[PDB]
């Protein structure tokens, strides 16, 4: 057996395997905009992905990955809460198996349909594996997906999901600009926490981005036709493939804006 979504693996039962689930920093958390801090003392966020070179997409039986080249600083991010250099690894998404749900962070106990996860490792670190040992290892910046008008940057990865349908698949994704994901205001929430996925550990600085991005009906709907399963077993749809909010315990979520 394995670590899943579904009703007998899902998030209620990753304790028994990984104690940390019930640790003082996990992720993810409802950002109650009211509590908040504004914090005048946070830079703007620096996002450089001009030369950012993706590789390949991943069905990795939990969502899919679109990798980059992180062998040198060619996507970086930058500024708002992070001291130093953080390298763009993947992109990946959590979804819902209906448009209330699938985000993991919640904004005043809303879920959107989806999030966004533009994961960057500390170049401080070397390697992605020394910086998830370490409470200041990775970035990940979070951008919430609302049902609306299509995002035209998201529809080359839509193209490519029916080659990667099962677990264990993967394809060619090169020239694949992260920039087109973007919403147009960097304004940000900030906070100490973990990663929302087995090993749960707890190395990340979350900036989640307060506008969402707006994405077609259709768009998600694909999405939800890739598989949890591998090629030939019984078919399990890949939704609802996100962690409820956790515990805030003793932190503060600050606010890059007013
Ligand atoms: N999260 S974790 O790492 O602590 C972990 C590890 C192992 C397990 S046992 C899971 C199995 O009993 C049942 Se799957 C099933 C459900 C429906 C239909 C067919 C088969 C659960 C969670
Ligand atoms: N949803 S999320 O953005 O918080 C997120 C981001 C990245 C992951 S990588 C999970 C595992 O594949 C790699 Se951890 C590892 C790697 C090397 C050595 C030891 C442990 C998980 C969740
Ligand atoms: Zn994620």
């Amino acid at each position: 057996h394995h670590w899943g979504y579904g009703k007998h693996n899902g998030p209620e039962h990753w304790h028994k395997d990984f104690p940390i689930a019930k640790g003082e920093r996990q992720s993810p958390v409802d950002i109650d905009t009211h509590t908040a801090k504004y914090d005048p003392s946070l830079k703007p966020l620096s996002v450089s992905y001009d030369q950012a070179t993706s590789l390949r997409i991943l069905n990795n039986g939990h969502a899919f990955n679109v990798e980059f080249d992180d062998s040198q600083d060619k996507a970086v991010l930058k500024g708002g809460p992070l001291d130093g250099t953080y390298r763009l690894i993947q992109f990946h998404f959590h979804w819902g198996s209906l448009d209330g749900q699938g985000s993991e962070h919640t904004v005043d106990k809303k879920k959107y349909a989806a999030e966004l996860h533009l994961v960057h490792w500390n170049t401080k670190y070397g390697d992605f594996g020394k910086a998830v040992q370490q409470p200041d290892g990775l970035a990940v910046l979070g951008i919430f997906l609302k049902v609306g008008s299509a995002k035209p940057g998201l529809q080359k990865v839509v193209d490519v999901l029916d080659s990667i349908k099962t677990k264990g698949k993967s394809a060619d994704f090169t020239n694949f600009d992260p920039r087109g994901l973007l919403p147009e205001s960097l304004d940000y929430w900030t906070y100490p926490g973990s990663l929302t996925t087995p090993p749960l550990l707890e190395c990340v600085t979350w900036i989640v981005l307060k506008e969402p991005i707006s994405v077609s009906s259709e768009q998600v709907l694909k999405f939800r036709k890739l598989n949890f399963n591998g090629e030939g077993e019984p078919e399990e749809l890949m939704v609802d493939n996100w962690r409820p909010a956790q515990p805030l315990k003793n932190r503060q979520i600050k606010a890059s804006f007013k």
